[PDB]
C-alpha cells in the first residue's frame, strides 16, 4: 500500500551522489567528528554527499514558493544578495550523533559553487539557566521540550527567517553544564541556518520552530545502542571532559569503570531515555530525512520523505 | 517584531484580485450556499477570488518541489497528464461556514483555464459508525479527534497525493446522523483535492493529514458568534432537516423557540464548544490563511502565512 516514505540502503542512496564533489579533507573531517563518532571520509561520499545535492535542488525549487507568494502579494521580487533563508532542522536523541552530523552539514554546503552563509546553532543555547530550572523544578528533565525558553527559540528562528539583518541567541557551556552570562551567537542573515537540537522537530498549540523548517534530519538508531554509545561516551570522557577542573561534573573523573556504569545508566534511566521515548521518537515520523545508524555507528539505511 | 504572518482587511486583501475573472452566477452560489450563511458573490470577488490566485501562483511553485525531489531520485519526470494531487485542507468549528467555504473553493478552482479535476471530500465520512462510538463510548465526543477513523483517513489522503488512480471514502449522513452502509465516495487522480473537516490542521506522534496538505484554510469566528449561528440554525432546521421524518433528530422539530434553544445551548456547551476549545482552536496557528468572520458572517480580515 502507498507511503509517504521512501526507504534506502546505503548503496541505492550513494548511487544518488552523481558529481557531487568531495571537498572536505581527512583533517577538516577529525575537527568535525565528535568523541564516538567513526564517521570517515567514505561514509561523507556515500551518505552526506547524495544529501548535500538533493537539498541545492530544493533551495532553489523553495525559493520559488517565496516568490510566487511575493507575486501574489504585488510585493518587489526581492534581492538575491539577500533571499529567504533555508532553514534545516537536526534532531534526534542525545549522544546519538546530531551534533556530528550538523557540523558536517554545514561544512559541505558552505563549500558550494558560491560560498553561501551557512550558519549552524545549537538550541542548548535556549534551554533556562540551572539556577531557573531549579526554580522550575526541572533540573532533573533538562533536555525536555519545557527545560527550553521555547518562546525566545521561535523568536530567535522566525527574525532570521524573516529576513532580519541580524539575530542573537545565547550560548550554552557543556563543560559548566549552564548558560553562559552575557555571551551571545550573532546570526547574519544567512543563507542557510541548520538547528540542532533533541526538541527540534516538535509540534504543539502553537507555531513552532518545526513550522519553519524547509528540510529536516532525524539521526536514529537502536535505543539500546544509543544507551551504550551514551554510557561509553561517558566512561571516556573522564579522561576529557570531566578531567578537566572546572567541569561540572570533575567528580565523575575519579569514577571506576564499574561506579561509572552504574551512574551513565541511571542517568539514562530517569531522564535521556525517558524523553527520548516520550518527545523525541515521536517526532521522527515529520523528519525529511531518517539516518538510520547501525550499532557501530554506521549509517546503512536512510528513509525520506517523498510526501 | 517580525512575525510568520501578515494581517489584511477586506480593503487591502481585494486588491490582490487583479485579472482574476469571476466564474461564478448568482444562482449557482446559492446552490453552494449553506443554511445561516449570508455570502453573495461580491464576497466571492473581494474575498475568494484572490484566495483562488494565491493559490494557483503556487500550485505552480509547489510542483517544482516534486521535480526536484523526482530529478533527485533520477525518476522520470512524470505526466503532465498526472501531476502530483494538491492538498487543501479546510478547517474550523462546527457551524463556522467552513463546507460553505470549502464548495465555494472547489466551484473557482474547477473553473479555471484548463478545467482542473477538482475533488472536494469531508472528513464526516471518517467518523465511526454510532455503534462503535457508543462501543468506545465516544457518542458525546462525536466530532472530537478520537471520534474519526484517523488511520483510514491518513490511508485515503495518502494514496491519493502518492498518485493512485482511485481512492475511497466511506460516506456519512446527517440526516440519519450516521455513515451510511455501504456508500463510497470514489476519488480518481484529482489535480486538487479539498479535505474539509473540524480535525483536518491537526498533528501528533505520528504523519498525519495535515502534514500532507499543501495549503490551509481556517474558518475563524468569534466563539460566542459561533454559538449563536449554531443555535439559531438548530431552531431553522425545525422546519427543514428536523422537519424530516427521517431525520435521526425529528423529535427537535416540536420543539418551541425556547425549549429549542436550552437543547442547542446544552448541545453546544457539553460538545461542540469543549472541541473547539480544546482541539480545534489550537490548530489554527497552522493555517496558510485564516478567514476571519463577523458577527454578520461578513469575512472583513484575513491572516496568513508568509513563513
Ligand atoms: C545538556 C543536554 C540537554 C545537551 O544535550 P545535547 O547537546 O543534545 O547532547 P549531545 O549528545 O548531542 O552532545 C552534544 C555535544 O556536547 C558534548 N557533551 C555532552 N555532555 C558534555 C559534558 N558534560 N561535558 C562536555 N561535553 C559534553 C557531547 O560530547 C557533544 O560533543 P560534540 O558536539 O563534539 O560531539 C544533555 O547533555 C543533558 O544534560 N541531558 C540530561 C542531563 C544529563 O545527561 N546529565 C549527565 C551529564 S554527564
Ligand atoms: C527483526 C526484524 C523484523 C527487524 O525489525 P522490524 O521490526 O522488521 O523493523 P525494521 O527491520 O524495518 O527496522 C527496525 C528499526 O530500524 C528502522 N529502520 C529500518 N529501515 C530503516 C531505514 N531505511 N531508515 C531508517 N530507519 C530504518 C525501523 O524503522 C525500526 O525503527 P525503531 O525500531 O527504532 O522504531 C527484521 O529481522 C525483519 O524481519 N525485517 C523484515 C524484512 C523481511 O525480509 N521481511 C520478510 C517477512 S516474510
Ligand atoms: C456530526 C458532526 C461532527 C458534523 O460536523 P460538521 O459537518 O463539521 O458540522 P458543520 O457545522 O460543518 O455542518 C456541515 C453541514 O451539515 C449540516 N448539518 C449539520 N447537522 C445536521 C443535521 N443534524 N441534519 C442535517 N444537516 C445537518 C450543516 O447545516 C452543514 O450543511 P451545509 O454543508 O449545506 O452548510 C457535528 O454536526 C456533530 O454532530 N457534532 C456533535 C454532535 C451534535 O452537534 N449533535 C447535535 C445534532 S442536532
Ligand atoms: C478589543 C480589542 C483589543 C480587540 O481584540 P484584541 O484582543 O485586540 O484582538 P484583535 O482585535 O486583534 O482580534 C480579536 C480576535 O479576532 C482575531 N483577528 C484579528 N484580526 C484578524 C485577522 N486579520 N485575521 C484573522 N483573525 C483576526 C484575533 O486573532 C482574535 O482571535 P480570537 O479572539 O478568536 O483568539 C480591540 O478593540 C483593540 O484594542 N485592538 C488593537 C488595535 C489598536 O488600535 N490598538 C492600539 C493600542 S494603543
Ligand atoms: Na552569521
Ligand atoms: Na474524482
Amino acid at each position: 500500500e502507498p507511503s509517504p516514505y521512501v526507504e534506502f540502503d546505503r548503496r541505492q542512496w550513494r548511487a544518488l551522489r552523481m558529481s557531487t564533489p568531495l571537498a572536505l579533507t581527512e583533517e577538516e573531517l577529525v575537527g568535525l567528528r565528535g568523541l564516538g563518532e567513526q564517521i570517515d571520509l567514505l561514509e561523507v561520499e556515500e551518505v552526506y554527499l547524495p544529501l548535500a545535492r538533493l537539498i541545492h535542488l530544493q533551495v532553489a525549487a523553495r525559493q520559488r514558493l517565496f516568490a510566487a507568494t511575493a507575486e501574489f502579494l504585488g510585493e518587489p521580487q526581492q534581492n538575491p544578495d539577500r533571499p529567504v533563508p533555508f532553514i534545516i532542522g537536526v534532531a534526534g536523541s542525545v549522544a546519538v550523533g546530531k551534533s556530528t552530523t550538523a557540523r558536517v552539514l554545514q561544512a559541505l554546503l558552505a563549500r558550494w559553487d558560491h560560498h553561501p552563509r551557512v550558519d549552524l546553532v545549537t538550541t542548548d543555547g535556549f534551554l533556562y539557566p540551572n539556577a531557573e530550572l531549579q526554580r522550575r523544578n526541572l533540573m532533573h528533565r533538562k533536555g525536555f521540550p519545557e527545560s527550553y525558553n521555547r518562546r525566545a527559540l521561535m523568536r530567535f528562528v522566525t527574525s532570521v527567517k524573516s529576513g532580519s539583518d541580524y539575530a542573537c541567541a545565547p550560548v550554552y557551556s557543556h563543560l559548566h553544564y549552564d548558560i553562559i552570562p552575557g555571551a551571545e551567537q550573532v546570526v547574519r542573515h544567512p543563507d542557510i541556518l541548520i538547528l540542532e537540537g533533541l526538541n527540534v522537530l516538535q509540534t504543539g498549540p502553537t507555531l513552532m520552530v518545526s513550522d519553519l523548517f524547509d528540510f529536516s534530519l532525524y539521526v536514529d538508531a537502536r535505543i539500546e545502542d544509543i544507551e551504550q554509545w551514551y554510557v561509553s561516551r561517558f566512561l571516556a570522557m573522564r579522561t576529557t571532559a570531566f578531567a578537566d577542573p572546572e567541569s561540572h561534573f570533575h567528580h565523575y573523573a575519579a569514577f571506576s569503570d564499574s561506579q561509572a556504569v552504574v551512574a551513565a545508566r541511571e542517568i539514562w534511566r530517569t531522564i535521556n531515555r525517558p524523553n527520548l521515548v516520550e518527545n523525541i521518537l515521536p517526532t521522527r515520523p515529520r523528519a525529511t530525512l531518517v539516518l538510520r545508524k547501525d550499532a557501530d555507528h554506521s549509517i546503512n539505511r536512510l528513509r525520506l520523505r517523498k510526501l
